[PDB]
């Protein structure tokens, strides 16, 4: 679910505000997404909206108001590492791992300070 990607990228990188850092950066960190992502960050925005589309293309899956944001999965934070917990359900295991794949992105990404509100209409 939303709060625990948040919370999965603090664990993954502990001095960030991801709403603060990754909402709204580049082309695809955001809601929706245009065009060609404009570095490896926004690039890992991207596959993690793909990811988020394979999910609701899945027929075994019927996430409340057909968003894979409301699903809710365990996890866990230790020095650094996420884990999905293994007794997630398949859909809740899909959403846990497209969050820790971006989470762990994110941690190695460049952090573009100029792509942070991009002009999207122009650049994307
Ligand atoms: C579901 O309604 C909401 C509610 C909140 C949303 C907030 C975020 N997104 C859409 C939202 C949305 O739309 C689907 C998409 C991507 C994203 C990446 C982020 C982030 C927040 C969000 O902070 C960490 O990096
Ligand atoms: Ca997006
Ligand atoms: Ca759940």
């Amino acid at each position: 679910a939303l709060w625990q990607f948040r919370s999965m990228i603090k664990c993954a990188i502990p001095g960030s505000h991801p709403l603060m850092d990754f909402n709204n950066y580049g082309c695809y960190c955001g809601l929706g997404g245009s065009g060609t992502p404009v570095d490896e960050l926004d690039r890992c925005c991207e596959t993690h909206d793909n990811c988020y589309r394979d999910a609701k293309n899945l027929d075994s899956c019927k996430f409340l108001v057909d968003n894979p944001y409301t699903e809710s999965y365990s996890y866990s934070c230790s020095n650094t590492e996420i884990t999905c917990n293994s007794k997630n359900n398949a859909c809740e295991a899909f959403i846990c791992n497209c969050d820790r794949n971006a989470a762990i992105c994110f941690s190695k990404a460049p952090y573009n300070k100029e792509h942070k509100n991009l002009d999207t209409k122009k650049y994307c």
